[PDB]
């Protein structure tokens, strides 16, 4: 059986080039392909960037109990969410599975399925994620603030998670992962 792992962390605490290094490293690793009820973009691929289905389809899976996890995407434009089949068809076959999904698809896959392992990836400090969302300074301080208010609601909640891995250095928080996976 091949390892399930949900990666999740703060709203942004650099998760894509994590993301990045992991299927790079893995060279088989089966990177959760979301459903969406939205259309495609130029150069997206069914079943490559996201299997693009139908409210009508989406909401059939919803009632059925396909879905690992889903959320109405801004205010209910469209829908995302993670598919049950092809993650657990994909361990079955002895793939490892990631899936990389916000705080609150992170919450819902670990009722709908246990055995998948849930990682928080944390900042090594605090100074240093409140360094990275002050930025270039180029936002309000209303929204600085609100961002640093939202990074430490969601730290504070990293106990429900597996594990944590602590982003000191991309190399060993990637090598943490792949240890993980496989
Ligand atoms: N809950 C959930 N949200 C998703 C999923 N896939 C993408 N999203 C959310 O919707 C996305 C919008 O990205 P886009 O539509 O530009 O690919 C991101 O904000 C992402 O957090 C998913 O599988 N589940």
């Amino acid at each position: 059986v091949g390892r399930v792992v949900v990666l999740s962390g703060p709203s942004a605490v650099g998760k894509s080039t994590v993301v990045r290094c992991l299927r790079e490293r893995i060279p088989n690793l089966h990177f959760s392909v979301s459903a969406t009820t939205r259309a495609p973009r130029p150069g997206e691929v069914d079943g490559v960037d996201y299997h693009f289905i139908d409210p009508t389809r989406f909401q059939q899976l919803i009632d059925q109990g396909e879905l690992l996890e889903w959320a109405e995407i801004h205010g209910g434009l469209h829908r995302s969410g993670t598919l049950a089949q092809p993650v657990r068809a994909a361990a079955a076959t002895g793939v490892p599975v990631l899936i990389e999904v916000d705080l609150a698809g992170a919450r819902a896959i670990k009722k709908t399925m246990p055995e998948a392992v849930t990682v928080f990836l944390a900042p090594p400090s605090w100074q240093d994620l409140q360094a990275r969302l002050i930025g270039r300074g180029t936002e309000t301080a209303d929204v600085i603030q609100r961002r640093l208010d939202t990074a430490r609601i969601e730290l504070a909640a990293q106990g429900d998670f597996d594990k944590v891995v602590v982003n000191r250095r991309l190399e060993s928080a990637c090598a943490e992962l792949v240890s993980l996976l496989v």
